[PDB]
């Protein structure tokens, strides 16, 4: 009955099934991929390994994921929707904007950011009639004063539409208190919020207090560890030096607290990447050769050799994804 739209159109929130709830084909910037897609080989190898690394995800048990690049990530739905069809993996699509806005938006009252999510949710990316089920925000570390706006009119835009929002945050900062504080203030629902980024800390009181007030937790860097390239200093800034098997224990460590239910995994992985160092690509290729296969292949079985059953794997990667995503 209930629908979720993607870059293929409609689908059933059944057909979802496993899904991967932040992801990227690609991480770069408006109109960069039109400008200079020769920094990525070409389009056609981009979209090429995006396809070869989706079919693997999906030979894994991944149906869907959700791509939450904005705009200023450089989201290229048209991108999206050959991958999509060529992989045969629903990808939906995100509005919002993460902290590389540029002047156009930055100079945007909380009313004119609203206005462009709800084109985006509502009428269509571009003109392509692709319609944005997710709606992508950040901080950074205390909100600047643009971003206080952009979390307010996601709020608004999420209220209209029912779809859901979903943040990077500083999680060693425990940005997620503010972020919410923020989304409550415009009475938008702790159930269709997802505080990203949570597995980047092992604070637990920070992360256990925002589930016991309903929010979904976004452990969605799990392949990510610099472990063994401490001399890159770019890699360890990015990965951190807590190791995937850290991370998955945080899942466990949820669950074990009566939290399943508030649980999101992912990778934060992606195909291309132009807005970090050069050959940052080639890096993370080498780090976690599986990409987004990474969590079916070796954090599932990780969780189910420590005791997690099945039923609570299946909710957390598909129950959970389908009820954060149903418009709400
Ligand atoms: C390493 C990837 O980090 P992000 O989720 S901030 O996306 C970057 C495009
Ligand atoms: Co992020
Ligand atoms: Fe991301």
């Amino acid at each position: 009955g209930d629908l979720i739209n993607t870059v293929r159109g409609p689908i059933p929130v059944s057909e979802a099934g496993f899904t991967l709830t932040h992801e990227h084909i690609c991480g770069s910037s408006a109109g960069f991929l039109r400008a200079w897609p020769e920094f990525f080989g070409s389009r056609k190898a981009l979209a090429e390994k995006a396809v070869r690394g989706l079919r693997h995800a999906r030979a894994a048990g991944v149906q869907t994921i959700v791509d939450v690049s904005t705009f200023d990530i450089g989201r290229d739905v048209r991108l999206l929707a050959e991958v999509s069809r060529a992989a045969d993996v629903h990808i939906v699509a995100a509005t919002g904007l993460w902290f590389d806005p540029p002047l156009s938006m930055r100079m945007r009252s909380v009313e004119e950011l609203t206005q462009f999510f709800l084109r985006e949710i509502q009428h269509g990316i571009e003109d392509t009639g692709i319609r944005a089920g997710i709606i992508k925000v950040a901080t950074t570390g205390k909100a600047t004063p643009f971003q206080e706006l952009v979390l307010r009119a996601a709020a608004r835009a999420s209220l209209a539409t029912g779809v859901p929002v979903t943040t990077h945050t500083s999680a060693s900062q425990r940005d997620g208190e503010q972020q919410a504080a923020i989304f409550e203030s415009e009475g938008l629902s702790p159930s269709r919020v997802c505080i990203g980024h949570s597995d980047d800390t092992d604070d637990l009181s920070y992360l256990t207090g925002l589930a016991a007030r309903g929010y979904l937790v976004g452990l969605d860097r799990m392949p990510y560890s610099a472990i063994g390239l401490e001399g890159n200093a770019s890699a360890l800034a990015l990965f951190g030096t807590r190791s995937w098997q850290t991370r998955a224990l945080l899942i466990k460590a949820l669950i074990d607290r009566g939290y399943k239910d508030r649980i999101l995994v992912s990778h934060d992985w992606l195909f291309g990447f132009s807005s970090y160092v050069t050959n940052i690509m080639d890096v993370m290729d080498r780090i976690n050769p599986d990409g987004m296969a990474f969590v079916p292949l070796r954090v599932i079985p990780f969780l189910r050799e420590k005791g997690v059953p099945p039923e609570t794997l299946a909710g957390v990667t598909v129950a959970n994804p389908a009820r954060f995503l149903s418009p709400t």
